DNA sequence: GTGTTTGAAAATCCCG
DNA sequence: CGGGATTTTCCTCG
RNA sequence: GGUGGGAGGUCUGUCCCCACCAUGGGGUGCGCGCACGUCCAAACGACCAUAUCAUCGUUGCCCUGCGACCGACGCAGGCAUGAUAUGUAACCAUGCAUUGGAAAGUGCAUGGAGCAGAAGAAACACAGUAGGAG
């Protein structure tokens, strides 16, 4: 009777929220930076065909990026050398797998530049590290003895992290996942009895609102014969009696099922849309950025500023004190333009999370009921051709929606392929 | 939106 | 001053 | 009684707290009152104080007056609207310094955090929010 059932998991991340003091938050701040820093550097450093940076030439003179030149560590003595703020960030955070140039640089220059060699590629198409997008996010290797979770609370863990002292505190512990070779232990009787990873990845984030995150990722070492070298398991709730469902999606509902149930596709943004225009043209006259009078201001100062500099340096010779050159400020946002900045994003942050929760308590309803999915089609481009959902889908993010159905029909290993619904179901079990 | 990934073991550095 | 904490090193990239 | 919100990992209601609207109208039943259920009325990312400004009749009115034209115009004014900045916000307990004879705040270190029902795979990369430079 919708019994809890504890399946094995290839692969875990829990999303805890961390509670650091100050001091905690301004150290992840510049370890941050210093990632930033350092994969700018490298990046810039690697259109330049530098040896330190850039492969072995091919007999044709094609150089590529090889990154065991970036994950050595005298490419990170260079580095410190240059600057000192980039050293306030650990080499596990670089050097690793799961690191800054193994990890995403890697994979930036494989997908973004089509991996192409760095004498043959721009640099105006390369993404950088910048105010847009900056580095929110370091990846470290920690043991399990550094994740300590509190006795007196089921949902509250201490963490520690490399170069810094405090212990963090973390809320969100999910107790819904066990360790050991049938899933009958805790975190504390797995880490005694040494079933778990010696060494774990953590990343620690701080999404676009002021706040700070932690992903615990379990992964299983190897797959050698059929058991895991790491087993951690999860239990889930389904149906006592599951029945096969055909999923169809209308306009006004999220979803329909063949069975009869409904659930109404909520569309939390045109609900807050009048807010979000407020904010929006609210900041729009504020005096920070995306206004065009504090952009323009910006950029403009920035450009006499440069022609001062260059103007008191090569004819002035720069010999003592030639002239005077004002540096003062590159200007900064108000505070009453902060204030709508946070809540704005506060904003958005809310109706991203209350259309997560409600997708993923769909998707686990309909989960667990279903023995059998009848969706149409994985891809969302498939399904405007008609272009009447375009209206509902320009809110309605259902890539999230079928991402979540796609994970969460194949814990249960449920295979994935009202009268339209039950034609849909009919043709998938023909087929 | 769409696609891809997810450590383990030594060599070296440093505060009660 | 020596065990533990931090740094490195592994492998494949046109 | 409603609306918006701040912290308790996420969603709904409740718990604690912050700022606002209502104490209205109506269509019908019963004996001016009670109203079965509603529909409209608001309140939508703070509120107060401080300066510095709307501008093509604006930013509405008072026209506070003045002047000329034949209801309209200009000049010198005042409030209220609106809109940009400075100080100021949102659960509980302890210690320190500082204001306070107190009552009670300020800043720091922290420490703790539900209740009922649902769930909890996260990150990165790229057409964009358009920029950042090395």
């Amino acid at each position: 009777s919708l019994n809890a059932k504890k399946i094995r998991l290839e692969n875990y991340a829990m999303k805890m929220r961390l509670y650091p003091s100050p001091t905690q938050a301004e150290q992840m701040d510049k370890m941050f930076l210093a990632l930033r820093l350092a994969y700018n550097m490298t990046f810039h450093e690697v259109f330049q065909q530098n040896p330190a940076v850039c492969g072995d030439p091919d007999e044709d003179g094609n150089v590529w990026p090889s990154y065991k030149k970036m994950a050595n560590k005298t490419w990170r003595k260079a580095l410190i050398d240059q600057n000192p703020a980039i050293a306030e960030a650990p080499a596990a955070a670089i050097t690793t797998n799961n690191g800054l140039f193994l990890s995403n640089g890697q994979k930036a220059w494989k997908t973004g530049m089509h991996n192409l060699p760095a004498n043959k590629a721009d640099r105006k198409d390369f993404r950088f590290y910048s105010l847009s997008k900056p580095r929110r996010s370091f990846a470290v290797q920690i043991p399990p003895d550094c994740i300590i979770p509190s006795d007196t609370n089921q949902k509250v863990a201490r963490i520690k992290l490399p170069k810094i002292d405090g212990a963090i505190k973390a809320r969100g512990f999910n107790r819904k996942i066990w360790f050991g070779p049938d899933g009958k232990h805790t975190y504390e009787e797995a880490l005694a009895a040494h079933e778990l990873s010696n060494n774990l990845t953590v990343r620690v984030s701080k999404d676009t609102c002021g706040d700070y995150f932690i992903c615990i990722t379990f992964s299983q070492g190897k797959v050698k014969g059929d058991k895991p070298t790491w087993e951690f398991y999860q239990e889930v709730r389904v149906s006592p009696i599951p029945e096969p469902i055909g999923l169809d999606v209308g306009i006004k509902d999220i979803a329909i099922l063949n069975t009869g149930t409904k659930y109404e596709n909520k569309q939390f943004k045109r609900d807050r849309a009048a807010t979000l225009k407020k904010m929006s043209r609210q900041l729009s006259r504020r005096w920070g950025p995306a206004n065009s009078a504090f952009r323009d201001y910006n950029k403009n100062i920035r450009a006499e500023n440069r022609a001062l500099e260059k103007a008191q340096q090569d004819p002035g010779s720069s010999g003592v004190g030639p002239e005077a050159p004002v540096l003062k400020s590159v200007a900064q946002p108000s505070r009453r333009y902060l204030t709508i900045q946070k809540n704005r994003a506060k904003l958005e942050r809310k109706i991203a999370r209350r259309r997560d929760t409600y997708y993923h308590q769909v998707t686990a309803e309909v989960a667990g009921k279903s023995s059998l999915l009848a969706v149409e089609t994985l891809r969302v481009k498939n399904m405007l051709q008609n272009h009447r959902l375009a209206f509902a889908l320009s809110d309605a993010a259902m890539s999230d929606f079928i991402s979540k159905l796609k994970y969460k029909a194949r814990r249960i290993q449920v295979p994935l392929v009202i009268n339209a619904a039950k034609n849909i179901l009919a043709i998938a079990q023909n087929m």
